[PDB]
């Protein structure tokens, strides 16, 4: 009755703290680790991990899986290997949970088309923290009413990807509100290339990247004589720990790929 | 076909906006103004306001309302006379839409019941500006995921109630999800009185008072380390008129007393 | 004994305040207005201007030099005349402040030496208001301690350049202080073009153009652990009427360019 | 050549990242810690501290201080009991560095005499990061433009005193600069006690405590149609290391006691 767990990435910075908070689940059992650095045969070895931690550590997923047959696989490693963890995953009977960011849009969607196809459920979450995805949900409902909208993003700079994956999830779910169109003045021109930020369907993205910070966005949305503001501050790791846990949980239940925690509260 | 208008306070930072703003909409008419200093019989006497708005001035409400019988009364005086300015309306048969911040407990709900009982349309809204609505609706929603709240709300220094409407029924909207609490540690001790802030139901409220602010709130949500929250600023008085045409036309429409725009979006 | 001013751009959102304010600084004779559409010989003649203010309108700033010899040029026009119109001042003795933004380096510096050859002061503002001022003060002190920052401006979405020009001076005066660099992690990728901003000198510059917006920002130093943030909202275009003053005042003291009023508070 | 360092309330949430960091700095050693509960002999006797600590633990100042003799003794204990440690140490040759807020004016200043009066170097600290440090500095420079402020201060939820020492010692350097004097309409009223805030010397301060928070505080300076903020946020209690590690450096060069680290940067 365990959900029997491998997890991608346990050294990371997130993989570390799902390695702590699986072995903490009384109904969960962390029954493997994929890394990409030989650490040994048992995590155990690493120093950062308990003598108790006995758990295998693979190098290969494939094998792993073969090995193991997990029934989650939770992904904390880079936007390099994200694509082909998923794919590995879908089409070898293992449920994954998504931490990891940098989907394509054209990846999230063959991913997407996976699950439906093998009636495997996946997560793919772009922010485990229980604030984050309620202010994703309050994009979308705010989007009516102001149109004009910019979102600001700031993560830690050994972050990888800009824009996050939160903002670009944020900004997909504006865009399905949102009337497609440009803002700013039409004429006006950026005289330090790059200042005006990304543009998601019209909608900017902007990306701060500093030391000290941990994980944050804001949502601004211009009005009359206005301005209405969404933020959140993720100030630590541990502040993604209860989703992780309601993902692997939710998985479970589930048979094709659910984009966003906000679907499911 | 008109709504015809009267203003209470013309002369003031929000009344002379929404003299402006009733002048030119199309489909109402200012039919009077109440003062309360003598400023001639015509409002077009005052500077400020031009030749053509020869609107007639009163300064008492009883006599206003017997001789012009307007439709709607606007009240944007102060809170000494708040409920005095309702009650008169609703007694005799003019729908009132009260700007005016500054009622009790009680006399919202012998407010409520004389709309009830007269069956005739009231608006007491803490603010015009669609946004502070959205945050407050928000609030609501957020309360139930995080029970742990504060609000800071900031106001220009003229300002003469503290806390202020719209953080009143903020608490009170939050009041009804979030279960009764203190919050802060149970032996917190405030050596300088007052810190800890205003206590509604034991969601602590502060009030920020100086020059150069308009209209501000923000609502911030404790959670596992992390924060929510939720901010709207007026940059000016400008914001609240498209709230007060909406409240004009929006009374009409009614037989009793609503509470907050946020019923009626 | 009274400073004889011109102004460029006497309609503008800048304009009309600054004539306003000159109309009531007793030490100030507004002796002239630039435009580039004939609305008549008089500002008188265009609506929102009193009859009183019987100033006279050229559409040729030498033509309007030569009649009038103000002792003072304000520009407050857009970053297309901005650099014509201040040397045409430098070289037939008119003191030029410059509220529009928009130079390049290497206008601002031919500005510079002009000024210098010509014995004439010359400011150029990139924010009136003084706790912007304040702001790009600080940010230089702040620079010494925390070499990794960002900045965030915001302005009103008719504003035709970004970055601003107090990001633009901010960055600038960071740069004195802040070794040169990159930031974020080296292997960052953008995957959506933008995202990561402007950059000046390895400084990350975000633009941010939403209506309601007046003019603010934000410059975020990341240090161990924390934040550190300094910040400033214009909330109308009154916040500037005292810097406008304080410059026409300050230019006539002067033999050189001035860039920035921090060097003169 | 070592630095003899004794730390009072060493298993606390400062404390124990204080341990870690005299453990690890090279030239200071931990000779002794405080409690209040009966740990053991050492220190290496509790779990969260690793056998190699074995460090003598004493549940009474004075025994300590007689038997150990330590140059330095660090205080992250309680208000109960701040000026009575502090008392201990400086007339018993031990240099204090405290941390623990919640000296009275009185207490300080019967500390300052007898630093005064021993020779002995002594550092009250209200707080250790350096963005807070600088906020404090920059704080009592803009006093000087905008005499209107007021101080919001923002802590986890365990906190015991409100409002918190930097916002003391803030608006201590602010009350230097600023004329005293009332804020807000001199009419106004609190229609539910507290909403205003503390008050020192006219500056109001406002104590936020909610789950998830650190330690945070705004600087709001109101002026002409605009507003200054000065901001500082410390993500986790790491923040706070270097500052510690400063400091016990800092107290050994000096033969007085220092009130804040702005004095000495
Ligand atoms: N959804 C959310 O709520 C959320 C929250 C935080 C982070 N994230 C995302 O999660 C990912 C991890 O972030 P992080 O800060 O934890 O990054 P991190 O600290 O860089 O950790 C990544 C870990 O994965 C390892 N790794 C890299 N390639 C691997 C491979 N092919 N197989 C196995 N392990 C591999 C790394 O080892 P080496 O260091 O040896 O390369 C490292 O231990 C990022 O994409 C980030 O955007 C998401
Ligand atoms: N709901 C919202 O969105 C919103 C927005 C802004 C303000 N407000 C509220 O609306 C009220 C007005 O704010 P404000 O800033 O406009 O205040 P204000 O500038 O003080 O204006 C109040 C006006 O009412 C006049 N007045 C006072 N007593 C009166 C009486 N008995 N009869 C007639 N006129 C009277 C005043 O004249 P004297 O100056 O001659 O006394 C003044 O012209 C406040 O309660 C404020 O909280 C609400
Ligand atoms: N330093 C500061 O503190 C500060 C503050 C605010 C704004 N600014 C800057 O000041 C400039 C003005 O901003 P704004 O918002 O006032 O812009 P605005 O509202 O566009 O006004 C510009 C005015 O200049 C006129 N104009 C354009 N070209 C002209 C020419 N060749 N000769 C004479 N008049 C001309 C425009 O008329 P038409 O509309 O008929 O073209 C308009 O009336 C911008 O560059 C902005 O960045 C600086
Ligand atoms: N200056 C700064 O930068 C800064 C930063 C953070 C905190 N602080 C301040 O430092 C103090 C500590 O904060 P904190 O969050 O670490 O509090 P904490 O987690 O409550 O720790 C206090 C520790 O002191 C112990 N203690 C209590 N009374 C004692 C006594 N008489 N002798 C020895 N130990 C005693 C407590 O043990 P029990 O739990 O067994 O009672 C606890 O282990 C607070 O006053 C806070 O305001 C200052
Ligand atoms: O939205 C994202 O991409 C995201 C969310 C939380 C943390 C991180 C991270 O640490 O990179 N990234
Ligand atoms: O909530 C309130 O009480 C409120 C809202 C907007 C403006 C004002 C005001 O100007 O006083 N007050
Ligand atoms: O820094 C700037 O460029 C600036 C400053 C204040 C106002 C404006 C503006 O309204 O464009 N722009
Ligand atoms: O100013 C203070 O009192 C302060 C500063 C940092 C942390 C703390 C704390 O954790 O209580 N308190």
């Amino acid at each position: 009755m365990m959900i029997r767990v491998a997890i991608g990435g346990p050294r990371g910075k997130m993989g570390q703290e799902a390695v702590h908070t699986v072995m903490n689940n009384e109904n969960m059992e962390l029954v493997a680790v994929l890394d990409h650095k030989d650490i040994g045969d048992l995590l155990s070895e690493s120093p950062n991990f308990p003598a108790s931690y006995e758990v295998p550590v693979f190098l290969n997923l494939e094998s792993l899986i073969v090995t193991i047959k997990p029934d989650v696989f939770l992904d904390l490693t880079t936007p390099h290997q994200v694509f082909e963890h998923t794919m590995l995953c879908l089409q070898n009977n293992v449920r994954p949970v998504i931490g990891t960011t940098g989907f394509t849009d054209e990846q999230l969607q063959q991913c997407t088309i996976l699950a439906e196809v093998n009636k495997l459920g996946c997560i793919v979450a772009p922010n485990f923290a229980i604030g984050a995805v309620l202010m994703m949900k309050f994009a979308s409902l705010a989007a009516a009413y102001f149109p004009d909208v910019e979102i600001i993003e700031m993560h830690h700079d050994q972050k990888l990807d800009a824009p996050s994956g939160t903002a670009y999830k944020t900004a997909q779910m504006i865009a399905e509100v949102r009337p497609s169109h440009k803002q700013g003045h039409p004429n006006e021109k950026e005289t330090l290339e790059g200042a005006r930020g990304a543009s998601y369907d019209g909608i900017p993205i902007h990306s701060v990247r500093l030391p000290g910070l941990i994980a944050h966005q804001q949502i601004l949305f211009g009005g009359e004589g206005q301005l209405f503001t969404l933020r959140h501050d993720s100030y630590n790791r541990q502040s993604f720990m209860s989703g992780v846990t309601f993902s692997i949980n939710q998985v479970m239940e589930i048979k094709e790929l659910v984009y966003g925690l906000e679907n499911i509260l």
